[PDB]
DNA sequence: CTGGAGGAGTTTTCGCCATGCTCAGACTGGCGAGTTCGCG
């Protein structure tokens, strides 16, 4: 429905009304490393919250994720043990490995944060094992991917793979627009 | 006779909580008036 649509466009250009800004969405995070910009890993912080019932993970404003069928696609800077430590619980290890080639792979599509953690990955509690983490320099405020070279690399990313075909939007009319093969996912449960 | 493969059919991975009472009375109030038949 183009009420959706027009809500969006509308409420997104307010600065503080929470709509993720475009390319990013909200997603459950658990743990953060900590890493000096040498390349070495030491420090874990957890961010995960007791809500009264039970320890459960905080909600974060990162890159979008994949909609992954049975086909391995690497996200961009976050991901879950598997991609990243190349360890999980499901035993057939060749599969983490290719998660964990396929993720290093992509990374390299000159800054110094970037250079550390690729540094770091020529060797990449349990409760960390199938959880979602994120990257933090020792001793620096934010983020990793919220670096402004990171977004700028994601930008180029977006614009490398929306290329190709082009034809009519049917909400807007507008003609010679690029065609989506896939639709983002939606929250159930 | 053997190949490459397009299509048909089967397997894997995906991610993974919640809803909260209740409580009480009235009221007291009077209908109506009536007429029967009659030889052998």
């Amino acid at each position: 429905l183009q009420a959706l649509h027009g809500y969006y466009q509308r409420m997104s250009a307010d600065p503080d009304a929470g709509m993720p800004p475009y390319g990013t969405s909200m997603e459950n995070i658990s743990f953060a490393l900590v890493l000096d910009a040498k390349g070495t890993l030491r420090g874990i912080e957890d961010l995960r919250e007791q809500e009264g019932k039970k320890l459960r993970p905080r909600k974060m404003l990162v890159p979008i994720a994949e909609k992954k069928g049975n086909g391995i696609k690497p996200n961009f800077l976050w991901e879950n043990t598997s991609y990243i430590l190349g360890v999980d619980a499901k035993g057939k290890q060749e599969r983490t490995d290719k998660c964990h080639a396929a993720f290093i792979a992509h990374i390299k599509a000159a800054d110094q944060d970037l250079a550390a953690v690729l540094q770091f990955l020529e060797h990449g509690s349990e409760e960390v094992i199938g959880s979602n983490i994120v990257f933090r320099i020792e001793g620096e405020p934010g983020f990793v991917h919220e670096r402004p070279a990171a977004r700028q690399a994601w930008a180029n990313c977006l614009n490398r793979r929306e290329q190709g075909l082009c034809g009519q939007c049917l909400i807007t009319g507008e003609r010679q627009k690029p065609i989506a093969q896939l639709h983002p996912s939606i929250k159930g449960g």
